[PDB]
């Protein structure tokens, strides 16, 4: 199951399975998240030890338990993969760390004007792994692994990583496979897989992997059958290419902004088996079932469901559990009874999970945050949005006061900039609109809806859902929490064209009574305050940022004026309607 908790000034000991260099924790946990065999992590800020070469020190382990001892060590942070967490799993980092220069191969330099514009270079640079600006020469850089061969720090220098993994890359994507055509350049690794697209995804999310040339189960020489090369060169691109009898070859997708793969394979594989080590067997009842046994259990990274007739009692059969030291069957036989398969652990598209004052965002930095407009005599913004599932959205009740809840509604995601919005704009339309039963058009209370759209949308990283808030645990108090939205950015100002974002801090439910003596502060509402969500950032979001993670706190209902000193803004407390959010959306 997915397991998100942090633990602050811990380290945990042994089960290392790898070792790297990383800007900070939760770099670490990504690369724990997608290794394939990492449960858990610990990492060194520079502060917690004075072991030099321990610093920025990241270290990745496995345990057959699921556990290892932890022992005390002061700024040390261990925490555990995201494996299973779905559309929380991500690829894409696009923090920016001041006085901090990230070493590697320097293959590129130029001279540019600010630390946005290095980032840009590398992210466009089809070998750029980070980069690293002084202050204004911009280095551009790639290394064993893609994680950086040491960190110091150095005051005047900011570094960072490229974005193209946040689908932000003008590099072209290449959706061509080549049948009977071969690779040459660089092999960076070697792993079997039961065809090409399986192949080309293992290249999209390898570090160092380009392009690639998979050998099918006819190829010629037998003991090469299925195997997939992992391919680069320096300048990126094939520098030949062999016409081969059965041999596909193409191109990692990770520029890709739209066909990005998901970073699992979930096709099932008839008369194949997956040989790997041996983790558990179970009676299961056919395959699917055996997937989803796979799947649930961590460890687990394939699996083969045997068909032979000793292999089954009564409508169930064998399912082999397995695994192997990097994630890919060490052996894959064709004439066998049974289907093999891969666990789902990875799967990140979703299954619904657990502004005056500010300064312009960054495409796909907010990728919950939906636009909501009416088409009446002219198309307009008026309301923020949250997206929580791909046919969800989580807004306010006012935003419908006497509005012809029809074919008026046109629903924008994954969008930056309002002036982009053409009417050949894709939308999302209302398929039916769930204003809460106790609502009324002339009160604050219950300020919440939701709008189930006509189709689902597609995941990518600037546009899928927030998460919610967990059962009524609310104590804990937010320290980092942000509210977006195209509003206005004063107080009888204008719709904003870049969706803004502003740091607000929160106030108690008895210091924000104090402060509204004309209206009742219920404990269902969340207060929260020169900078506030205002007009038009209406229904969108209060999100707040814990254990890294991002959660759903409230959503921007009222305020008296906007941004007027000591009244803050009021938002719908997300944790108090968490009943009957489940309870209309997870039916019809
Ligand atoms: C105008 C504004 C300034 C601001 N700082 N921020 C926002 C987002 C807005 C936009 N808001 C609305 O246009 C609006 C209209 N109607 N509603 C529902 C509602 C809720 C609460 C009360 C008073 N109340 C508080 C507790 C109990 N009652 C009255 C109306 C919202
Ligand atoms: C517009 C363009 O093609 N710019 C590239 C730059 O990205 C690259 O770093 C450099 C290599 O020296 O060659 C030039
Ligand atoms: C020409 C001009 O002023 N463009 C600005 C840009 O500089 C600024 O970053 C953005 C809001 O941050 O609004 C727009």
């Amino acid at each position: 199951g997915c397991l998100t908790q942090l633990y602050e000034n811990a380290f945990f000991r042994g089960g290392d399975v790898a070792s790297m260099y990383t800007p900070n924790a939760q770099y670490c946990q990504m690369r724990c998240t997608f290794h394939p065999r990492c449960l858990l992590f610990s990492f060194l800020p520079a502060s917690s030890i004075n072991d030099m070469e321990k610093r920025f020190g990241c270290f990745l382990k496995d345990s057959v338990t699921g556990t290892l001892p932890k022992v005390h060590r002061t700024g040390a942070v261990s925490g555990h993969s995201l494996k299973q967490c779905g559309h929380q799993i991500s690829a894409c980092h696009r923090d920016i760390y001041k006085g901090v220069d990230m070493r590697g191969v320097n293959f590129n330099v130029s001279k540019v004007s600010s630390v946005e514009e290095c980032q840009k270079r590398c992210t466009n640079n089809i070998r750029c792994q980070f980069f690293s600006y002084a202050t204004n020469n911009c280095l551009l850089k790639y290394s064993p692994g893609g994680t950086p061969t040491a960190i110091k720090v150095l005051s005047n220098v900011e570094s960072g990583f490229s974005l193209k993994p946040c689908a932000l890359s003008e590099i072209g994507c290449h959706m061509n496979i080549f049948q009977h055509l071969a690779f040459s350049d660089v092999d960076v690794a070697r792993v079997l897989t039961p065809d090409a697209f399986v192949c080309r995804t293992i290249c999209t999310y390898h570090p160092n992997c380009l392009f690639f040339t998979f050998y099918t189960n006819v190829w010629k020489i037998e003991s090469q059958r299925n195997v997939c090369l992992l391919k680069t060169s320096e300048s990126g691109t094939p520098s030949s290419s062999t016409p081969q009898e059965n041999t596909i070859s193409g191109y990692s997708l990770l520029t890709c902004k739209r066909t990005l793969p998901e970073p699992c394979h979930s096709k099932i594989y008839p008369g194949v088996d997956f040989g790997g080590e041996e983790l558990n067997v179970t009676f299961v009842k056919g395959v699917n079932v055996c997937q989803e046994t796979c799947t649930k259990m961590i460890r687990c990274q394939f699996f083969t469901y045997s068909l032979l007739p000793e292999d089954c009692k009564e409508e169930k059969c064998k399912c082999f559990l397995r695994l192997s030291m990097d994630g890919s069957p060490t052996r894959i036989a064709y004439g066998t009874q049974g289907s093999s398969g891969y666990s789902l652990r990875l799967c990140n598209t979703g299954d619904v999970c657990t502004i005056v004052g500010g300064t312009n965002s960054s495409w796909g930095e907010w990728p919950w945050q939906v636009s909501l407009q009416v088409k009446l005599t002219a198309q307009r913004h008026l309301c923020g949005g949250s997206l929580i599932g791909h046919q969800w959205v989580l807004t306010a009740a006012h935003c419908f006061d006497g509005l012809p809840l029809q074919d008026v509604w046109r629903i924008y995601s994954g969008i930056l900039n309002l002036s982009d919005i053409t009417k050949d704009t894709p939308f999302s339309q209302i398929k039916e609109i769930i204003i809460h039963q106790n609502y009324k058009v002339s009160e604050g209370n219950h300020d919440i809806a939701l709008i189930k759209l006509q189709a689902p949308l597609n995941y990518t990283e600037f546009q899928k859902p927030i998460c919610l808030p967990s059962k009524g645990d609310t104590s804990t108090i937010y320290t980092n929490c942000w509210v977006t939205g195209w509003g206005f950015s004063k107080e009888k100002g204008e719709i904003q064209n870049i969706l803004q974002k502003v740091n607000i801090p929160l106030v108690t439910n008895e210091e924000c009574q104090k402060r509204y003596q004309d209206y009742k502060i219920t404990q269902r509402m969340v207060c929260a305050g020169g900078k506030d969500a205002c007009k038009g950032d209406s229904g969108g979001p209060l999100v707040c940022k814990h254990n890294g993670m991002w959660r759903l706190v409230g959503i921007t209902s009222w305020g008296e004026g906007c941004a007027r000193r000591e009244q803050p803004g009021v938002y719908t407390k997300v944790a108090e309607y968490m009943d009957w959010i489940l309870e209309k959306t997870q039916s019809s």
